[PDB]
């Protein structure tokens, strides 16, 4: 079938590539509104920090190389501006020539993702971070203006990674956030290490703070403070790239996302949606879920490739919401329903803080593991871990437990790999099970 | 019930402690034939390497402290020499006075573990490692003789840990092993990094080599080589501490171990056996299993505590055999049936070698993950991972998957915690799943 894909990055280029692995005959075309396809979204903060300096790690292909390798046509600077689903075409604006045209399709795959929100100030020193064009602009601005002081707005994982990277590059960032609710995917009382790491390095921060006015490099704040900054990076959330979908028959929810079934199909025949734009449900509980992360973009890309050109019996089984972020020496990871979703259940919480490995063994650091479970059936609802070591290991094990409908009590049965450098004979995970009841 | 425990370490002291958590009225007494209770068995190689300096780290309790905190009586230098099972008493030899006496019991818990084997040479420079007395003797001998060249016999994981520690302490070890099957719980081809690490540090080793004769410090080998050594640490296997059990009604297998049911009961009423002395079965396949490691001693300790003083519906579900060892920069971990047991199944092998984390993120290294599955039902039979980073995480996740007899195909559904420093959007575990078709 003739396949058209909208968006040429985590979900889109991946999906197109997976289809080509299975189907060598179909024509596949991807439209991407911006300059680059296949940029490494998750590498961007590290490119800014000069941790990742080889351009080949910043993006995988150019349209020419993608065509040579996979016979997939990718048109960059081409923005889809409407989906004419009844005639099975999309309307595309060639941004280089400013002319539009219709492209027909047998199957349409939507992976437009999200755009960064902006505070809306008229400021030449302010930047958001979403793609490689943004990354290049930020790097160039730092060099052209000999940037030293940078204001980082927002406290989600993107902003935190950007702050760490600016610091490692040798700049002097200050972090502000409109409330005290930083790194929201993690339990609010488990984020203190973020503030401790800032303090330890004397990196200034102010919570319940916002930009009030900008006059050149003079920034006036809500708190009444006035400071001079060379650059501002705003990480104040994202919004779905779905305005171009509104006039079509595709069903969107009130927040602008696309609900899909387990085959990643929209309500319209032959049109699929994957990636950040799509909403589905949790795997372990009967609740809606939206998890705008890379694992989901890649998993959905594979499922849609099977639906179109492979085993169409392969279907999604829902999200668990596994997520993680590094901030200086600490790791913050969680899986399951969000803190705000726990109230939909009668639940109990159990937790343990213990060394990541043998207490007598060097380089140890306390790991805090917390697990929430449903009192009606003892099923695990959510888990969170924070520590300098071993949090990723504990959360991935709990993600596998939740996939298998394990009860909190059965965690005493988990057989950990034990030697002094790695865990304890009764691992933190086993202790959660023993402490449950 | 009056409870008598034989052995005051990983299984025994733990079990007595777990019973006390549930029952504050029963009298509990533990007999330990040697000097110390609750020594840190797994810390011993590190104590020899001076990685663990504070000897307080190698001993968790003394009998006086155990009585003060848990009201449990522990008699060290007291060796149980016979079990008079029909009258429900044990005969105990007070090793300080050489006088024996009987101790009655309502429940008897055997956790005598295993003793180190010896090659049998008449040599004052040869030592074995099993407890803190041994560790003290080795340390004392190194200092008294200014030991430099040391022969480490045996290539099992503990001997390897001893070798690494002797090297880091500043001594010059040479490793020999009677066969080429080093670190036997790991796939043979995946153990090459052990030899690479030895070679990188110019630490000599000879496989399929054995001691022929010992004449003072002059050691003659099977190969015909003659070398002078200041000390020899023999890691030539262990044997069960069951000679004192032979006269009783307890059933022992041909190797001297005690087969137990899922309540860790022996064939004799009121007598339980846990730890290295006990044999059971695998959880995921119908085959016998013996896994003489710490996790099993602690898990059995809790199950026996529930049987005696808690919820008697709690029973063991079998072993998976999760194990791991660190050797210099590498980690070697495996779970499931042993290499030699794979022949009892019709199976296939799938493997991937990929970066432990994002390829562009610093300090990456190649992680080799291998999974064996049963062709009759797609169930995972065994998994092994070797690498400088991430092997423990992948093997613990697979242990959790096996606990639930998960299939190899379902690994595509595992939702990993992804950020650049930790994994990939399609993790190594997911890739095993994608490569299994
Ligand atoms: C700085 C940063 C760090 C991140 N870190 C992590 C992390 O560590 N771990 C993690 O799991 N996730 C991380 N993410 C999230 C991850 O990048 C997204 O979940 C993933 O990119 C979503 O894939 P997608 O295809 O939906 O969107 P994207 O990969 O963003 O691709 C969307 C594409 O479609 C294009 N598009 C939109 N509308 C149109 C249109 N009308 N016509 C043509 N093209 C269009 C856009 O220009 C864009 O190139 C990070 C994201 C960023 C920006
Ligand atoms: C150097 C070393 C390193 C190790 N490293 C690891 C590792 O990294 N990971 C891992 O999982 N496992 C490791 N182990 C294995 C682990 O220590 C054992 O699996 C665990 O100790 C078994 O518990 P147990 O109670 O059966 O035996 P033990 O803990 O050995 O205790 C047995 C006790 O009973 C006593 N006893 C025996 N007979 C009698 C008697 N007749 N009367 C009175 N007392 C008696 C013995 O003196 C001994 O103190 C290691 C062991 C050693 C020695
Ligand atoms: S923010 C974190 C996520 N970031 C991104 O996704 C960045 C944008 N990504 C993309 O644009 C696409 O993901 C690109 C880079 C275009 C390619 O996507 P694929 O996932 O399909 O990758 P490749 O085609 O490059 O495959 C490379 C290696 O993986 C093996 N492989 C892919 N798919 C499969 C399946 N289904 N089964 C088995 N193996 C599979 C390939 O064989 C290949 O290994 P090599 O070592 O290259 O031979
Ligand atoms: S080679 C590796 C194996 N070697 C060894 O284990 C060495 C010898 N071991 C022992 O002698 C025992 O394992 C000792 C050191 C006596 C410990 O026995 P327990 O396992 O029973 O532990 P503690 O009573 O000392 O408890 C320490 C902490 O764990 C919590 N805990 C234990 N058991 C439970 C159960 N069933 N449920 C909830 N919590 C449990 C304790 O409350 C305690 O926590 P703290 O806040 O640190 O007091
Ligand atoms: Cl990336
Ligand atoms: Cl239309
Ligand atoms: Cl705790
Ligand atoms: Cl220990
Ligand atoms: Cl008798
Ligand atoms: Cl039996
Ligand atoms: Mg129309
Ligand atoms: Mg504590």
């Amino acid at each position: 079938p003739k396949i058209v894909v909208v968006g040429a990055v985590a979900g889109g280029a991946t999906c197109a590539s997976q289809i080509r692995r299975l189907d060598k005959e179909s024509d596949i075309i991807i439209f991407e509104k911006d300059r680059d396809m296949s940029f490494a979204n998750c590498a961007l903060p590290y490119v800014i920090g000069e941790v990742v300096e080889d351009r080949r790690y910043a993006l995988a292909y150019t349209p020419e190389k993608f065509y040579d390798r996979k016979q997939i046509t990718v048109k960059t600077y081409h923005e889809v501006i409407a989906i004419n689903d009844e005639r099975q075409t999309v309307s595309v604006l060639n941004r280089k020539t400013n002319e539009q045209f219709e492209e027909s399709y047998d199957k349409l795959i939507l992976s437009p993702g999200a755009s960064a929100n902006s505070l809306g100030f008229e400021s030449d020193i302010t930047f958001t971070l979403r793609n490689l064009e943004d990354t290049d602009a930020i790097d160039q601005f730092i060099k052209a203006n000999q940037v030293d002081k940078v204001l980082v707005v927002g406290a989600g994982y993107v902003s935190l990674e950007v702050l760490e990277n600016l610091y490692e590059r040798g700049l002097h960032p200050t972090l502000i956030h409109r409330s005290d609710k930083i790194n929201k995917l993690m339990d609010a009382d488990m984020n203190q290490p973020i503030l401790d790491e800032l303090d330890k390095r004397e990196i200034p921060y102010r919570l319940n703070e916002e930009i009030n006015a900008i006059n050149g490099n003079e920034i006036t704040f809500k708190s009444g403070k006035v400071e001079h900054y060379d650059m501002i990076i705003e990480g104040v959330g994202t919004h779905p790239n779905s305005k171009f979908i509104e006039s079509s028959n595709i069903k969107l929810d009130r927040k602008g996302f696309i609900p899909v079934n387990d085959k990643f199909e929209t309500n319209v025949p032959n049109i699929y949606a994957i990636g950040d734009i799509a909403t589905s449900h949790y795997r372990h509980v009967d609740l809606p879920a939206s998890v705008p992360l890379a694992w989901g973009a890649h998993r959905a890309a594979s499922i849609v490739a099977e639906q179109i050109a492979g085993n169409d019996t392969i279907e999604f089984k829902g999200f668990l919401g596994n997520n993680i972020v590094k901030f200086f020496d600490y790791t913050f990871a969680s899986v399951g329903v969000k803190p705000n979703e726990l109230k939909q259940f009668d639940y109990k919480m159990v937790e343990v803080t213990q060394g990541a490995h043998a207490n007598y063994y060097p380089g140890n650091s306390p790991l805090h593991l917390r697990v929430y479970y449903d009192t009606s059936n003892r099923q695990i609802l959510r888990a969170a871990a924070v520590g300098k070591e071993g949090a990723d290991k504990r959360i991935d094990v709990l993600s596998m437990a939740m996939m298998n409908q394990l009860t909190v009590d059965e965690l005493t049965e988990f057989e950990v790999a034990y030697a002094p450098p790695y865990s304890h004979p009764k691992d933190l995970i086993n202790m959660i099970g023993y402490k449950a009841k």
